[PDB]
């Protein structure tokens, strides 16, 4: 089997991407944030504290003839950005772009943190990291991909995120028309539960490539590109007037600037992030100070190849017995 679904930016800045997901019978379609940095499929629901729901579409398990409460199971998750959610668990039928999993754990939120409430466009998350990170207790549950894997034509999914435009998540096949040149594959460590890999270096603009190992995670659920302070400083030094602002929480730059591109290495291959991808707009409405899309990972404890990086590529998440990652230009 295969599946293919369009993923759409939630706003004009590509702060996140939502993908429609069918849950239950009859289908209840929710727009979920596909997150290769976590491993829970959780949804706003009829069980979510009413004051914490503000415009989201909810899953109502009592209206699904295939929903079954997973007795005694609870979940609770905290994300790198400080947000969190928790609740109980159903199993139900879940379909993405024509690919159907029966008995998928659907984690129903009883509580969500304010940032979730405040974002009306995201109805929940669909985790695509390794199932070892799943938070369901006392019996850990499998991700949608893990459940689908054996049925897929090939045990892979691909992320093709758009810049200010829709893109695609495919399951079970590689669309050879969706990228240019070849896909370069690179080793993955699953030891921390992530799609963790080592970039071979970077360049700023038309500058020389610096060969240096950068361990980080391919994370579709993180907006920005978080890299070591040395790398980030080298980037922003090429933007007149750019500075790190403790009050804002990162590098800012004059909105009048033209940003240089940023290249990262995948083996001997190179992925070029155009400068415009690194512009996250005014820090506050009407400001002429703009927020940067490349930020320091210092104090995160891990480098993160988030959407800023991934949307410059066609990305293969290869879930073979030994997982790997592939990157192509597009």
């Amino acid at each position: 089997s295969t599946g293919s679904a369009t993923t759409t930016p939630i706003d004009s800045l590509d702060d996140a991407y939502i993908t429609p997901v069918q849950i239950g019978t009859p289908a209840q379609t929710l727009n979920l944030d596909f997150d290769t940095g976590s491993s829970d499929l959780w949804v706003f629901s009829s069980e979510t504290t009413a004051s914490e729901v503000d415009g989201q579409t909810i899953y109502t398990p009592s209206k699904s003839t295939t929903a079954k409460l997973l007795s005694g199971a609870t979940w609770s998750i905290s994300y790198g950005d400080g947000s969190s959610s928790s609740g109980d668990v159903y199993t139900d039928t879940v379909s993405v772009g024509g690919l159907t999993v029966t008995g998928q754990a659907v984690e129903s939120a009883k509580k969500v943190s304010s940032s979730f409430t405040e974002d009306s466009t995201i109805d929940g998350l669909l985790g695509l990291a390794f199932s070892t990170l799943n938070t369901v207790s006392p019996t850990q549950q499998k991700t949608f991909f893990d459940n689908a894997k054996a049925s897929l034509d090939s045990p892979v999914f691909t992320a093709d995120l758009g810049y200010h435009a829709p893109g695609t998540y495919n399951f079970g096949f590689i669309d050879t028309t969706a990228y240019t040149g070849s896909i370069t594959y690179t080793a993955v460590s699953t030891k921390q539960g992530f799609w963790e890999w080592t970039s071979t270096g970077y360049a700023v603009g038309s500058g020389t490539f610096k060969s240096t190992s950068i361990d980080g995670i391919a994370d579709t659920g993180t907006t920005l590109l978080y890299l070591p302070a040395t790398v980030v400083s080298a980037y922003w030094a090429q933007v007149s007037g750019a500075k790190s602002s403790s009050s804002v929480g990162g590098y800012v730059f004059p909105c009048s600037a033209t940003l240089p591109s940023f290249t990262f290495g995948v083996g001997s291959a190179r992925i070029v992030i155009p400068g415009d991808y690194i512009d996250f707009g005014p820090i506050s409405t009407g400001s002429s100070s703009c927020f940067g899309g490349i930020q320091s990972s210092a104090g995160i404890g891990i480098n993160i190849f988030g959407d800023v990086a991934l949307k410059a590529a066609f990305v293969v998440f290869n879930g073979a017995t030994t997982p790997t990652l592939g990157f192509a230009s597009k």
